């Protein structure tokens, strides 16, 4: 249970699982989409439904997770996908700082215009000025994303949860372990793990307004994530 | 901490301590039983009294039970009890499957309950609890796992270590859990299922609590008492 | 993780540090102290605040204690320090069963509390923790045990690991109940009755707080500072 390990399931998440992918999110005939613009939306939705399976497979590779019952794991992953997504995307868009460009990937990115064009500039902005701005201001390195993810990740207090005191542990084990990168690596400012944190409910609050979109322009699956989530979970891991 | 550690203990404690028995159940003169009664009832409470005895030692080896202040381990015990006792009573009338087994051969017909007024009880026991075990096919393992959620009772007022005890019985759901995906990979809603029975156990068990101090039949010492003096002994044979 | 580990760190804090302190205690110019009684009260200050310094030392070496984060460790010994320092008078006071002692050798009459206007905090120190420890006959063990059961407090606001630290305070429990229940035979008892001297030294700590306050013999600079600061810096040869 170190950061070391946290930084492994995160990794290989994202280079074993291939072309592997969860399909939650598509176009059908009553998405509130203009027909010029499905394929691109659609290719959206390929994107985010990879990085569905991906985090699937990095949940199961995380300490403890898959000792937990069964219906817990469901339950934290429909709880910090969203956040766990756009933290990343958060991270890829520190490449290129008001902002106008967001990451999802390395390769795959917008600029502001087409957000605009698609009405959802709003919650592009915050992304970038609420966390890849402050994340950058603040010297952000990738062992301390992997903590943040991890926090999220363990979340003890969600309504229907059984093993709750076991997965306060692991979230308090993380923040020893995000302390102590702190103390080693910046012993100059005592307030750094304090800030880092302060990051948290910028993320669940944005986090929040993306899934209502999601609802909004109707390109969500009609089969309740729950399923796909416990599909996967019961199901073996890809080739890695 | 495994199904098989905690099988363990339930199966050492039934056929280590011999006759020994709690003496909590007694009919005494003040006891409202029927004097045409009384040699049955109170064959009916040594019974009981020596599944008392068996549950302390039960618990005295169950994962990190005898670690906690004492004063825990009593009101774990305390609170635990009854709903222990009729946990096995139910599992026994499955076989059955009008009557109720307190033991793999002491029973009770229907008739017997209706006459003592407690044919609610009766009912329900093996209405809500044997009957949907049975349609569950719930196994020994499983309910083994139900009676270990049960003992680790972390919610229970005057509590010191509620962490310790809450910390075990979310392993028990771990094991739980693992025995369900293992040994049926089909209905992932089993796990959820299985639990249902513990709040019908308990409303089941309040109310034979609530008929026991109406029989005038238990001990004038206080139950708490009496644990804590067998905890504070040593065990039969080993 | 035992009272060995406990007793350990309370003894090398107290011998190790020498003459080092955190002066968070000072008869600044904002004191609404009297200019002649100034020598007196500034060695009453010296003394606590070495006292404050070893306490660092103490909680640093506490099982658990330094893997926390620092924000949770300054938060611990900010709501713990006085409740801690008035646990050590009161054991050192003992002796005099008149006095008040804050350490083998420094100590108080009545009188000076008389006029320094605070002879209310100074009865029920005697009173309430001295006197009882004493009929309880509270032993140096114990009196570790009631310490660390006060460092390691989850319910204060802000803190991030509280199921960790609940943790620590559980495992207390079970050591003192251990010990109690061994060397202080004859009644079951002694651990509920340990356990009450809490509140009293909660309630008069807050009390003395109070006093500091209103006198303005404070640091200008926050404790949690003070604090971090020590706990960020290497330990004295120890
Ligand atoms: C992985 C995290 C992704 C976060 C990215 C959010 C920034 C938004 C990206 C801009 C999208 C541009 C699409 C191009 C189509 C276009 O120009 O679209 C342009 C058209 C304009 O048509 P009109 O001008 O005629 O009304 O708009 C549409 O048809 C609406 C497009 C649907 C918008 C879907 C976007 C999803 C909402 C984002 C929140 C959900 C997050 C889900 C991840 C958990
Ligand atoms: C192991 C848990 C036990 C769960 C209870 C299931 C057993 C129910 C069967 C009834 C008991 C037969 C007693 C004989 C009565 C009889 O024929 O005797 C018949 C008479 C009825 O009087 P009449 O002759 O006037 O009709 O009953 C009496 O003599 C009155 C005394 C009451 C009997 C005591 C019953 C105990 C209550 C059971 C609750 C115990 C639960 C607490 C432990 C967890
Ligand atoms: C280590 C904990 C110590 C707690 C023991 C309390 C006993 C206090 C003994 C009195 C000290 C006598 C000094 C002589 C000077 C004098 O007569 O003092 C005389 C003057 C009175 O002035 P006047 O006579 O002009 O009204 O008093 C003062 O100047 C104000 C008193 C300041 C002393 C503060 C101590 C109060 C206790 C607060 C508790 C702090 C401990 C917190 C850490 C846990």
């Amino acid at each position: 249970f170190s950061i070391e390990r946290i930084i492994e399931a995160e990794q290989r998440a994202e280079t074993q699982c291939g072309d592997r992918a969860l399909t939650f999110l598509r176009v059908g005939p009553y998405s509130t989409v203009q027909p010029d613009y499905k394929g691109a939306v659609s290719a959206l939705c390929q994107v985010v439904n990879k990085q569905l399976f991906q985090m699937v497979e990095y949940a199961r590779m995380m300490p403890h997770f898959a000792q937990v019952p069964l219906d817990d794991q469901v339950i934290l992953l429909k709880a910090a996908w969203i956040e766990l997504l756009i933290a990343n995307v958060a991270w890829c868009s520190i490449v290129s700082l008001q902002p106008q460009q967001l990451f999802l990937n390395q390769s795959f990115s917008y600029h502001r215009n087409s957000a605009i064009k698609a009405g959802v500039s709003a919650i592009f902005d915050r992304i970038l000025s609420e966390l890849s701005v402050k994340m950058k201001r603040l010297n952000l390195d990738r062992r301390e994303l992997s903590c943040l993810k991890a926090i999220i990740l363990y979340n003890p207090d969600i309504r229907g949860i059984k093993s709750r005191a076991e997965i306060e542990m692991c979230r308090e084990k993380v923040y020893a372990c995000l302390d102590e990168h702190c103390r080693l690596e910046h012993p100059g400012d005592d307030g750094r793990f304090a800030q880092l944190l302060l990051r948290l409910p910028a993320l669940r609050s944005i986090s929040l307004k993306c899934q209502d979109h999601l609802f909004l322009f109707r390109i969500t699956s009609d089969r309740p994530l729950e399923e796909l989530f416990l599909e996967q979970l019961e199901a073996p891991p890809p080739p890695g």
